[PDB]
């Protein structure tokens, strides 16, 4: 026809420049500033530097020739815009597995699989997958090259043409490129977010509350009342002397500690503690009546009070216990914003007070919300990666099995879009993290 010359310029160019100006600046603010350098946006940026090597060592070098329709570049160009197409999608595949399987360890066995999570880890899969990606995608340029043929009136033109030995090559090439680009690594990254996606729904329990309202301090310190604490929250002695304190936490664990103490054992006293809280409200035959009428959630609040206050301490508050066994929430919570204890501790005990009012976790939901943004981020990109590629992968094994039936309902316009679908994933991803932000 006589627009396809035309959109083709018109959509290409803006893909090209949109897929240089993004992977270009992703790369920027990455390597400036590294508080932004996690794990996670190490893969991402070697994911970016594939789609921009795909938008200039290919995206040309394939539309033009397609534009000409003659391949006129050398021999020796044509393996290797080929070979860089291939290496692209290697990377980029197993990149976003190693994105998957980062996440599911920091999100499913956070303090079980700490290797993982080792940015120098990081980069030792990313040296591996680009070394690999090169290596198993050598055929590309040992067996690519200028294929001539005659336009009309004998004009005499060469096109670049990935042709090995026979057939059952072909076909054995195209299915091993579909098992390890994108059935193997579609559901390694599938059970890796479902898992994900698994955890992060049922959401924020009593140990994830307690974490939030005290912290981690690895040496002895004061709380608000100014007895010394340790770890999570773990109250030592009320004595005022820091011998006294030295000595009980040195028993809390083994060896003289002189101190300080390390992450694990204030999670080993951390679960204690949490042990210890509610032992106590099952033993208070006050405290008892009013826990076993409360669901899960305000189950957690008074956990969390007597975390903080302790068995007696807790029960003293007779007149919050009666309305929140008699289901009165909003009635509670004025009445605890009225306490000592909210106004010794107001953020924390306006957090607790409104979880009891609730019945919700909205009050210490932000770091689990924050983290369902950025898996529901990486879902996208892995879906409209696969989106964009298997029309390419599955023309080009459709051509390996039944070459006759393939370039005949491809060859024109077809294959030029499902080309350009291709091109379009290396622009995809900075259009994401744009919107990622407002
Ligand atoms: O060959 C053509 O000129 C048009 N074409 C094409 C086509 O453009 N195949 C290409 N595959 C890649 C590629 C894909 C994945 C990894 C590495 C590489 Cl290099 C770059 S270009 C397929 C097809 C099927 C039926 C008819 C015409 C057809």
């Amino acid at each position: 026809k006589e627009w396809q010359p035309a959109v083709q310029i018109l959509l290409y160019s803006l893909i090209f420049l949109l897929s240089v100006l993004g992977n270009t600046l992703v790369i920027t603010v990455l390597i400036r500033n590294k508080r932004m350098r996690t794990v996670t946006n190490i893969f991402l940026l070697s994911l970016a530097v594939s789609n921009l090597m795909l938008c200039l060592f290919c995206m040309p070098f394939n539309l033009i020739p397609n534009l000409l329709k003659d391949f006129i570049f050398g021999s020796a160009v044509c393996k290797t815009t080929t070979y860089f197409m291939g290496t692209s999608v290697s990377v980029s595949t197993w990149n976003l597995v190693a994105i998957s399987l980062e996440r599911y360890g920091a999100i499913c066995k956070p303090l079980q699989s700490r290797v993982w999570q080792t940015k120098s880890h990081a980069l030792k899969v990313i040296a591996a997958t680009w070394c690999l990606s090169f290596t198993i995608m050598t055929p590309y340029p040992i067996y690519s090259n200028l294929v001539p043929f005659t336009k009309n009136n004998n004009q005499t033109a060469n096109m670049c043409r990935f042709l090995l030995p026979n057939d059952v090559m072909q076909q054995s090439w195209h299915t091993f490129l579909l098992l390890i680009l994108f059935l193997i690594p579609g559901i390694v990254m599938m059970v890796a977010y479902g898992l994900i996606s698994l955890e992060l729904y049922q959401g924020i329990n009593i140990f994830e509350m307690l974490r939030i309202d005290e912290g981690l301090r690895l040496k002895i310190y004061k709380d608000t009342e100014g007895y010394y604490t340790i770890g999570i929250g773990h109250l030592l002695t009320k004595s005022p002397s820091l011998n006294a304190a030295k000595s009980e936490l040195d028993k809390a664990i083994g060896r003289n500690t002189n101190g300080v103490i390390t992450k694990d054992e204030a999670e080993k006293l951390f679960n204690q503690d949490v042990d210890a809280a509610v032992r106590g409200i099952l033993r208070n035959a006050k405290l008892k009546p009013v826990y076993d009428s409360l669901d899960a959630v305000r189950r957690a609040a008074l956990i969390n009070m007597v975390f903080q206050m302790g068995e007696t301490g807790v029960a003293g508050f007779t007149n919050s216990l009666r309305m929140l066994q008699q289901k009165r929430w909003d009635e509670a919570a004025v009445n605890l914003a009225k306490s000592r204890w909210y106004n010794q501790t107001p953020n924390r005990a306006k957090r607790v007070i409104t979880t009891f009012r609730t019945g919700t976790w909205d009050a210490y939901a932000a770091n689990l919300m924050a983290k369902k943004r950025v898996i529901r981020m990486l879902i996208v990109i892995v879906v409209l990666f696969f989106l964009c590629w298997m029309p390419i992968f599955s023309a080009n094994a459709w051509r390996a099995y039944d070459t006759a039936s393939a370039e005949r309902r491809l060859s024109g316009t077809p294959i030029s879009f499902i080309l350009l679908l291709s091109y379009t994933s290396s622009c995809v991803n900075p259009i994401i993290y744009c919107f990622m932000n407002k």
